[PDB]
């Protein structure tokens, strides 16, 4: 449980928005790509994998599922690449819901940046720090500390 | 101190490496930019900061100290921007043994990778990972986690 995150892909301003959200604590890191493909998947979960410790990644969609390359970056990484599938029907609701919150707060920063990529920054920085009570940073890192210990 | 990050530049290839340090920890993060600009530098901010409790950064030069738009997304993210001068005279030595140690990284896997980025990325992993025995990512959870409480 420590170790395992959800792909999630939404779009906004005709461009792609690829969130990773660490399923225990709603934790969540972003960017911003002209398109989702296996070759930008492959590279932010490099990214991810590097900064927090990813053992299970639960892919967006099949398309990602199947890709070479983000196959060759999950054995790189060490990562188990694991289908997305709903099996607990409360996973699509959390992640719509999510992706509703995240257009909701870019929506109210848009205007201070000039560029889209700022704004979902300041985005994934609203949401990681937004007390609901502890913070999703602070039940991330607490979730890992206890599982090193 | 679990809040305290140091700015370090470094260069590759006709291009820039951009390194922010977690000094208690020596937990990195990085990022390949065309040239060190205040622009690219604010946004590098803005996402550490989004990622990780970022309290103090010292900024690795004047130019980053003075710019403007560094100065406004410190402001944004509720970063204290402070110089970078080494009191401690240790500090430039640790700088530059992590400078090196990361080249030496990234010429390790450079030919695992088509693109300068990449392998710059697996240089973060690979560094963060790295057993000296606690890791660099471990320790920078277990310092935050005990502050928290
Ligand atoms: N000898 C040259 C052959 C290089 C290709 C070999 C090969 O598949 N490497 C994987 C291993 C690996 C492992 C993890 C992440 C990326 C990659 C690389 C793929 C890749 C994917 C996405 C990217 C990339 C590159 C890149 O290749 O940099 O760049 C920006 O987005
Ligand atoms: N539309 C009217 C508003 C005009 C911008 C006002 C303004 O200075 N915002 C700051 C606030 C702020 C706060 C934190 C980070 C960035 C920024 C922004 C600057 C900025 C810097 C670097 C970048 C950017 C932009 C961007 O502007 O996106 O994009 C990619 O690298």
């Amino acid at each position: 449980s420590p170790g395992i995150w959800q792909l999630d892909c939404t779009h906004l301003e005709g461009k792609v928005i690829l969130v990773a959200v660490h399923v225990a604590s709603g934790y969540i890191e972003a960017e911003v790509i002209p398109a989702e493909t296996g070759q930008e998947t492959a590279y932010f979960l490099l990214k991810l994998a590097g900064r927090w410790p990813v053992k299970t990644v639960h892919t967006d969609n099949g398309s990602n599922f199947t890709s070479t390359t983000v196959k060759a970056a999950c054995w790189w990484a060490g990562i188990k690449q694991e289908d997305g599938i709903p099996y607990n029907p409360q996973s699509q609701g959390v992640i719509e819901s999510m992706n509703k919150e995240l257009k909701k707060i870019i929506g109210q920063v848009r205007d201070q940046a000039e560029h889209l990529k700022t704004a979902v920054q300041m985005a994934v920085f609203i949401h990681n720090h937004k007390r609901k009570g502890y913070s999703a940073g602070e039940r991330i890192v607490d979730i890992i500390a206890t599982d090193i210990q």
